[PDB]
């Protein structure tokens, strides 16, 4: 039974409850996460920017079952196009506004990837993404505004791709950890 969650705090019990078996019910999932209404000073101590690009700060380990964290973007800040390693990803607007652009997967052939659509991430939206789906960039494109996003990947993973849009060849890179529970990890 989904109740509005009322604190970060807890829509993470809640989301404990939602990840407690094998399964991922993703409209419930998502609906939870939209429910909370964003409350800046709940995650403040998450939200760690770095000058130079998006940072990744671990908000909650899961129990194993997810990895919870909030992602900082600077103004110009984006990611790469990328995958999901097989997992579920949940993408809520904690502050501001990013551009999710999406791509299918390239085929073998080396082509110039094109964007399928893009839309624009609005405060308190929460969206969803796995590899079935398709390939995404996310990217904050303001000039003025900082965005902040919480993201929810189950299973956890450490690893993805991206993908060169030139040529849609991918490279592993491994996620790196700004801070974790609130605690900078250089
Ligand atoms: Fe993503």
């Amino acid at each position: 039974e989904l109740l509005k969650p009322r604190t970060l705090a807890d829509l993470i019990r809640i989301l404990h409850e939602l990840f407690a078996g094998d399964e991922v019910n993703v409209e419930e999932v998502q609906a939870v996460l939209e429910a909370y209404e964003s409350n800046p000073a709940e995650w403040a101590l998450y939200a760690k920017f770095d000058q130079y690009r998006y940072t990744r700060n671990l908000v909650d380990q899961g129990n194993g079952k997810f990895n919870l964290m909030i992602l900082c973007w600077g103004e110009g800040h984006g990611s790469s196009i990328h995958d999901h390693t097989d997992s579920h990803c949940f993408l809520k607007l904690l502050q501001g506004n990013l551009k999710e652009t999406l791509f299918d997967w390239p085929d073998k052939k080396s082509n110039e990837m094109i964007k399928k659509s893009e839309r624009t991430l609005r405060e308190n939206q929460c969206a969803y993404i796995n590899d079935s789906i398709g390939l995404h960039r996310v990217e904050n494109v303001s000039h003025t505004e900082p965005a902040v996003s919480l993201h929810l990947f189950s299973p956890p993973f450490d690893t993805c791709h991206a993908f060169d849009q030139r040529t849609g060849h991918k490279n592993k890179v491994t996620m790196t950890f700004h801070s974790k529970f609130g605690i900078r990890t250089p």
